[PDB]
């Protein structure tokens, strides 16, 4: 059920090792992030979302039966994926070029009014995001490079950069906030999401393999 995902020219290989805990993740899903631009769709990101293995009997407690269908719509599902004593990955590879300011600016566009809208927006989310901004203001990336981010079960997001599809060993920086760690998958599959094909394809493979982890077990290591 864990097959590596073709999704426009990129391939996601079925797992990674975490450059944070240097633990064996998952390929639970990918997707793109495009938009209409005067009656053209252009492809801005190609994004796989990768997780830990005891993820999935750990959903499968409240959701396992559930079709795709069921878990695509499903607003408490993906909730509980992001924030989820677990730890996640996102490779985010660059198909357009982007500046490092632009696309932090784009993923935080809607955290700091969203916290403000739940009562959570306190100075340490403020403080997060300033320096989320910093690690990336002075950065550029080509067609064909990576961002990538790891949280870690308590909400500590390491980032870290590749020139192509290649896993770092380590990370560059963390930022020990949960709410912006999860803010940063939020964004992406998340009902405010900028890929429907990532949920999607989340949705889909997550469905299968509820339905097997059992006795298959092959999210093991």
């Amino acid at each position: 059920a864990v097959t590596k995902l073709h999704v426009d020219s990129v391939t996601f290989v079925p797992s990674v090792k975490s450059p944070a805990s240097s633990n064996p993740l998952f390929l639970g899903g990918a997707g793109v992030r495009g938009l209409d631009i005067q009656g053209k769709f252009v492809i801005f990101t190609v994004i796989g979302v990768y997780l830990e293995g005891n993820a999935v009997p750990s959903l499968s407690v409240k959701w396992k039966g559930k079709t795709t269908e069921e878990l695509t719509e499903s607003i408490p599902f993906f909730r509980e994926i992001v924030t989820g004593a677990f730890e996640k990955f996102i490779k985010v590879t660059m198909k357009l070029p982007l500046t490092g300011q632009q696309y932090s600016e784009k993923v935080t566009e809607n955290c700091v009014a969203i916290w403000k809208q739940l009562g959570l927006y306190t100075d340490c989310e403020a403080k997060a995001v300033e320096k989320f901004l910093e690690i990336f203001k002075e950065e550029t990336f080509p067609p064909g490079s990576s961002i990538l981010f790891a949280l870690s079960p308590t909400g500590s997001l390491t980032v870290a950069f590749s020139k192509d599809d290649s896993i770092p060993e380590t990370g560059i920086a963390v930022i020990e906030n949960k709410l912006l760690a999860e803010a940063v998958l939020e964004s992406i599959i998340g009902k405010n999401g900028v890929s429907p094909g990532t949920r999607l394809s989340v949705a889909e493979r997550l469905s299968q393999l509820m339905m097997k982890n059992k006795d298959e077990k092959e999210v093991s290591d």
